[PDB]
């Protein structure tokens, strides 16, 4: 819990709306499926699909975007016999997720008010590609924020009385 | 308003608690103090200053951080004749705002619970030093976060009865 | 010359490989195309467009990358009654550009060796994305390394003779 | 070799010269000296060694600096009972290359024109702090830049006559 806080804390971040996330989630699973070559016979099980995703996640950028080849470069760092299974994995669960972010809708479209303004809610994830797909891939939660501002005047000195 | 949250929604941003602001306020203001010389004698007006100010800023680093030497150069880009007024100007607008940070505390104390756990205060600023310093210095309000999570399982759907 | 190589040290730097730097092109492009609703009639003078262009700049994303509607939103900072203007000479200009970019491969092709060890070139751009469209729309020159490395035993003491 | 380039082509990277890199090994030295508590008993070993510099990396800032305080909470991720040994190793391996930095000095100042231009030299290293103390500590190379630049007119189209 305060650990995913202390790993945002530590790294540039990101705002992302409702619809920009999902929309994220249409351009990797959309990328990745231009990967998909043949299907796969086998497949990973979840101990042997974290390592893989490991080594994937080690060969994606750390820069703020990938494209296809960025990601097909990636797939490369993955042990060959496991690629198609890897592959077919990463999608399903992007696909999974990717149903379920439709749902912050709901909490995100419950008013609040921070310093007497409409605080606006959005997930907060890292910069960096690397680091955010896993985020996303792997982490069992998702931060957010509830976005205001102070404004300066509001933090001069007004009396004792308060 | 949202003028400045788009601001922030449109770059790498930096969670801050109120003792790091207060901290980087610290390590900000003794560096300029070294590249004090001469006192100044005559002053900038707020419209001399902000154009000072500019190409300043604009000479900053967009690295996250600034080194003495980094600030120092950049003091270098304001016209010779406005610099030692530019840089006493500087340094007295930084110390005002300095004390005004501690007033944060109040606001970042108030309790709230976001999603059901207890929702962290935390300052919202630019990941870039020219960026985040531009802001501090001449905008009139700064922005804050409360910070949560979902747990996807949250997201997973439960059913036709809410 | 040394100015913008001063403007690479002080903030987060890419490489980007000749056909890296050409897809770019291609895609922020295509993107723009995408936001041309009718042909302009008047022109922007050079002075005019310069003008506009700051403004568009200001408004495009400080992450790496940018998408249609990061675009498209910074194209409504334009001044109205230019924009459709602003746009199709953004474009042209871009266009133009496009095509020259093919002849870094003439020089990106001219073997070297430094330290001991074929040296690839790499064209050398801003991290950001404004600060990058910006170098690549208006400045006269593009930036370009020839990368190596040193191996640290290379670095270790090896005697008084050298 | 061409592993540790590709490794910064997908990450931001940041331009340092001699000096600044020397000054950094300065700073990042003496922040972890503050740390320092009893000395150490037993020494850990290569094996082991890297095990806690995983560990230690991981909880370090990927943003583009670290401050005391963040060097020494991700002290905190080592085993504590391997904490103290952990602690002084790495300043003995930091102060060590501390010193085969000065040796850059040789190649740096080896003169070298590219597109007709003087080229520059710079250490290139990765924007993230926790990235670029991992290559400075682990990898057995250090990556460089000669710097240069094309102009646009350069890359006009110039006849059919070369």
């Amino acid at each position: 819990e305060t650990d995913l806080l202390m790993k945002m804390v530590r790294q540039p971040v990101k705002l992302y709306s409702v619809a920009t996330l999902f929309h994220e989630f249409s351009e990797v699973i959309t990328k990745l499926e231009h990967s998909v070559q043949k299907e796969p016979t086998s497949l990973l099980s979840e101990e042997n699909w974290h390592k893989q995703f490991l080594k994937f996640a080690q060969a994606l950028p750390a820069h703020g975007s990938a494209s296809w080849l960025n990601l097909d470069d990636a797939l490369q760092a993955v042990v060959g016999n496991s690629r198609s299974a890897f592959l077919h994995q990463l999608i399903a669960k992007l696909k999974s997720r990717h149903l379920q972010v439709l749902e912050l809708n709901k909490i995100g479209s419950e008013p609040l008010d921070l310093s007497n303004l409409p605080a606006p809610f959005y997930v907060l994830l890292p910069e960096s590609f690397a680091a955010r797909i896993t985020l996303l891939v792997q982490d069992k939660a998702l931060p957010y924020v509830r976005v205001s501002m102070e404004y300066w005047h509001a933090l001069e000195y007004k009396g004792e009385l308060n």
